[PDB]
């Protein structure tokens, strides 16, 4: 005795995170797998490398295999903690025919509460993947599950870069930023086609870097001058941006970044950031196409109560971590 | 002989006061409870739902066991003062295959007036909760009902921090503000999800605290890209904002805040400012999900008149009162 | 697929504990509330809940006044003993209609066991309330739940009197009890209506104090018996009573008191000891008046057996906790 | 014994119902058998009355 | 690598996290073989 209410979860579509708005974990590089386990492929030169010159008449190259590919388990996080009292049994009292205003309001409030909660968990997963290079999997007590929190620059065999920006000293911060940009470019090689070079920093770090004597005049004159790629692509989100010496300073106002810690990384690199939604934990949605976030009304359980079961499986992957630099500002 | 016109009251949604625009109280932290009593949970040092959780057959935690909950009674406030004229009873004709333009105009004007009054009441409640650190329950003679005027600091066993700013001495006010900022940051613990650090004040306090010799030049040489406050909340509220040293002085232009007192709180902290909506006061509207503000047409109370009955039960809640600092400004 | 069998709980009502027999708790002050939360009013402001009236025709004035009150959540403790031998559902398959031979025996045993266990629980609650001033809330391992184990000396801001009597010493133990009788008398106020000055203690302490040189001349040299009001009223149990100098010693042989703990408190004071029952934990039994101790027959939840589920929600209350004078006896 | 029907505790409204049973002291003994069959009816109406 | 030990319980009351990894199984064909048209007796 369980009713599926996942289709109703589109009444309150999720907003876009800051990362999801920059395009880092966009809706393009996001899949809906059919199983608990997800295969993340690293693009390598040689597997589709036609090259060579063969010979007209025979010996056709059947290039395949020898591709780096690790399968991980998508962590499972339920938000089933709930107890509907009446709630129209979350059924909207036959939401098609007898949809009253009170029932619609209660349904919308519950759906928007379920969304804003999964979206926070998804944001935590994304920021953990970007800032700490691991899958977000922790116990209820708050201790990481080593059996599911696979590190990123260990699974592939890469290592991030480092940095140091003392804005109190006279050295230009953008000199160091450009040097690290060049070091990151040198580590791409084959395709090396990227939209922009962004530096994700906090408000304090942003204002400390910008207010440097070497950069002030430059910021005062332009301050972006409405001629930035991000400002022209979004044109609606309001955050500080600054393009100078090839690196685009971006201000993150969410509280997720510790002060004195910026993360350089390139935008537009293909399959550098991937994420996927695994299916539910039921025996009817197993081996079934994932729907993102799942909502179920449980009435066959204990006759005393009646619970609203909600769940989501979501894991992020950084398939090339050599291109991210962990800066350290000393404002 | 009463007709429920609560549904029609969404025709003219009330505007947002300064606290709603600033993000202190919004639709994200507002719950439509179904009883006279509201339960508020204090999650100290970070709140993050939707953890990883094992997949398939596993524990779907639908409730919390170890917590810190409090129960309060949400004050009631009706504003029935009205008299629907026999012409102002076009409500019975609205949306009934006879709704002309005049009927819609009249009903929307009435609803706009009622919502203006309700928004004034709600603004009073929110400002009382933010500044006075208590629930707004006051008798017709302006005397506080001690039964319903619960103080948050005593309700949680915490105490707001205090500080004194002397804008006539040689000490820099912003050094003191930075010390209070550091104290608040230390108090937040592992949350650190704060978007900004607002210091709400009045025109006199703002103009006297920034004209200090150590901050006069910085104010004079400021930029129009102060922060999200001047950007996001721009073109709607003409206020004065000046970010400096991490603390964002914002001056209030509603008169609800008195001179000589400033309140310094972090924006964006999750489950720090909460609001609830009780249901109506009627046996037909008991044990039901609240609809916010109610509008009833009482056409069976007298033979002479026909009164419009309007009512709302609402209360704000500050679950983290150790993160707000009360500042005394001596001009 | 359950069936409600709480009506049969009246076929064998529980016995009457020593405190219940003594009149400390009774069915007069025992409210069967409708919600999970119980409201207790300390009506210490004389007696003005009801009074005289006048002005026939129309002077009803139905609205009451407001006094000091506290809202607490009553603990919910089940005992799903299960292990129901088939025996046609162990009750002739609801064989309370054609209850010919075996129903009135197996059923009688089942309820005489269930209500015996519930009476043990309720006696524990009452003794914890009177001896320790707190609601009995415990975990499975025996760790107190602080959310529900609300003390009584802080919920009302009153302090119990304390004393110590050394039987070995030469001071008359009843002289000490004479003074602390007055201390409780003064705090009663102007609505003093106590029946007796109960000094309920243990057998060892009773024997030690009555064997004091000053006391034995009156205990042996009098103790008229069948003249003490408690002895005449009860006359159905084995307990020693000695009413000397107003003080009315009562030996408690129930084993709930640790030696050297005499708890002096007035008896018969109206609304000083209150008890509350709460409904079950079912959707059917929500917003329903408490029916005492519940009992259900769960069959379809499992296949290996059929389960009987008993659920009692109970909590005592000592409002005027300033009259109980805990004592310490050294022998 | 205290504990087998000890509802006590405080559980929690919504789940975790205590199914208290077992761990009860219980010994099974054999009931001694004593016959008083020593008798010999002569007529006695064959004790059939 | 954990404990699955059994323990005593009651007549009622229910009573009763493994790291597994997925790999690609290497493929190895030795299809080099020619039928002699007399070894076509595989019928």
């Amino acid at each position: 005795g369980v009713v599926d209410y996942t289709s109703l979860m589109a009444l309150a579509p999720r907003s876009k995170n800051f990362l999801e708005l920059l395009g880092v974990f966009s809706e393009s590089n996001t899949r809906y797998i059919d199983s608990r386990y997800a295969e993340f492929e690293r693009e390598e030169k040689g597997v589709t490398k036609m090259n060579a010159m063969a010979r007209g008449g025979s010996r056709k190259y059947i290039g395949s295999e020898k591709a780096r590919k690790e399968i991980i388990e998508v962590p499972f996080a339920p938000l089933d903690g709930v107890t509907v009292a009446s709630e129209v049994e979350a059924f909207r009292q036959y939401g098609t025919e007898s949809q009253t205003a009170s029932v619609e309001a209660l349904v919308q409030r519950k759906i928007e509460h379920i969304q804003r909660s999964h979206g926070i968990y998804i944001r935590d997963c994304q920021y953990t993947a970007l800032l700490k290079d691991k899958i977000l999997a922790e116990d209820e007590d708050g201790n990481e599950i080593t059996a599911l929190a696979k590190n990123f620059s260990t699974l592939w065999g890469v290592s991030r870069k480092t940095g140091a920006i003392n804005t109190t000293t006279a050295v230009n911060p953008f000199s160091v930023l450009a040097t690290k940009r060049q070091e990151i470019i040198d580590s791409m090689g084959e395709n090396n086609g990227f939209t922009s070079m962004v530096v994700l920093c906090t408000t304090r770090d942003f204002n400390a870097i910008v207010d440097h004597p070497d950069v002030r005049a430059a910021y005062e004159g332009r301050d972006g001058g409405a001629e930035y790629l991000t400002r022209r692509l979004g044109d609606a989100v309001d955050f500080q941006v600054f393009t100078h010496k090839g690196v685009t300073l971006v201000e993150d106002t969410s509280g997720k970044l510790t002060d004195g810690s910026a993360y350089m990384f390139p935008l537009g690199v293909q399959d550098m950031f991937q994420a996927v939604y695994a299916p539910a934990d039921s025996t009817d949605h197993v081996n079934t196409i994932s729907q993102g976030s799942y909502l179920f009304l449980n009435a066959g359980e204990n006759w005393r109560r009646d619970v609203i079961e909600s769940e989501v499986s979501y894991a992020c992957m950084v398939t090339r971590s050599e291109l991210i630099c962990d800066l350290t500002i000393t404002v």
